[PDB]
């Protein structure tokens, strides 16, 4: 029930289409970037992952350690104390680890296709004590004040949500961790209602809850309140595992739309929308009961992680949305919906 037009050019970016910007590794992952408009371009705020070659039986990867030094971590595939099921997220001993690094990579195009690094535009990594195990999954939120930057922060003690400001590019103001763990998917949007500003997020409890999208505002960015829960997963549907806002959501006058993520139990993301009070962004006023796009094209299917669609950032030209997202966690891609199609089968 997919109405996505993929761009023929599919994919944009790999990973051997860049040089790595950590020293000795590789890149492993180019997924899930942010969106925005700037000196004339359309740019990519890529998350990168990146990682050691890899030795047969041995899995390697780097973390900060306390000096913020750039340290490699290797366990072996058959030592017993480590659970390396699933290839993002490991265990050894009871604490979890990543696969990799992630940091946020600027890149711009004038045909909005075809994507390069910018000299004097260096990439953007983890810094402190809550950012050892990287940053990833930036959303821009473009807007009168300059351009706002929410993404996860990981770490041994936690995945959260930190934001950046940035006017230019070049220069940036950390605003900490806004949101603490286990929380990501802060989708913050881009115009303030009743002079407050508001933001989707996506706390996940070990019980007594799951993963849905939650809603919090904030007098001044920096401080969130008054939490509320928006959408849950649906038991027996693709969304049943978790659900999550991609960008910030589209002003229109049914609402706010929100292309939003959902996955099952085999972990397999798929796109959906959700339609919310423009008053009231807390109130649902309609959602997609299939996905608006699926895992379908080849590189959608396998990759890193595969069966995985997931946007967290897109451009807006009337009826035209432009989404950029990452593909089986590996590669960047586009693709192109229309807000008037996406309305019509909310109703
Ligand atoms: O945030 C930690 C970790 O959580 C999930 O497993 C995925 O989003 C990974 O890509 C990410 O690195």
């Amino acid at each position: 029930m997919d109405i996505a037009k993929r761009c023929e050019s599919n994919p944009l970016l790999s990973p051997k289409d860049l040089k790595a910007g950590i020293n000795d590794m590789e890149i492993t992952c180019l997924l899930n970037p942010g969106v925005f408009k700037f000196k004339g371009k359309t740019w990519l705020l890529l998350r990168v992952a990146e990682r050691p070659v890899q030795q047969e039986g041995i899995i390697s990867f780097p973390i900060y350690d306390e000096q913020g030094q750039i340290k490699v971590m290797s366990f072996a595939e058959n030592d017993p104390d480590l659970d390396a099921s699933d290839p993002r997220v490991i265990g050894y001993k009871g604490k979890n680890y990543l696969t990799t690094m992630s940091y946020l990579r600027l890149v711009s195009s004038e045909d909005g296709i075809h994507f390069h690094d910018e000299p004097g535009y260096p990439p953007i990594f983890g810094k402190g004590e809550l950012e050892a195990f990287g940053i990833e999954d930036c959303r821009v939120a473009s807007t009168k004040d300059g351009f706002y930057l929410t993404f996860t922060e990981v770490s041994s003690v936690a995945v959260g949500v930190g934001m950046m400001h940035t006017n230019d590019w070049k220069t940036f103001e950390h605003y900490g961790m806004i949101l603490p763990p286990h929380n990501k998917d802060c989708a913050l949007f881009e115009e303030k209602i009743n002079d407050k500003y508001y933001t989707f997020h996506r706390p996940s409890s070990p019980e007594l809850g799951g993963n849905y999208i939650w809603l919090a505002e904030s007098p001044d960015l920096r401080h969130w309140g008054n939490h509320k829960c928006v959408a849950t997963t649906r038991d027996g549907f693709w969304d049943c595992a978790r659900v999550g806002a991609g960008a910030a959501p589209i002003k229109t006058e049914a609402g706010w739309l929100e292309i939003y993520h959902g996955a099952d139990f085999n972990h397999r993301y798929c796109l959906g929308a959700l339609l919310l009070d423009l008053n009231d962004p807390s109130k649902v006023l309609a959602r997609s009961k299939e996905p608006i796009m699926e895992p379908i094209a080849s590189y959608e299917q396998t990759g890193f992680f595969g069966n995985v669609i997931f946007t967290n950032g897109q451009l807006v030209d009337g009826d035209t949305i432009t989404i950029y997202y990452g593909a089986s966690d590996e590669v960047i891609c586009k693709a192109e919906l229309s807000v008037k199609e996406i309305l019509n089968i909310l109703n």
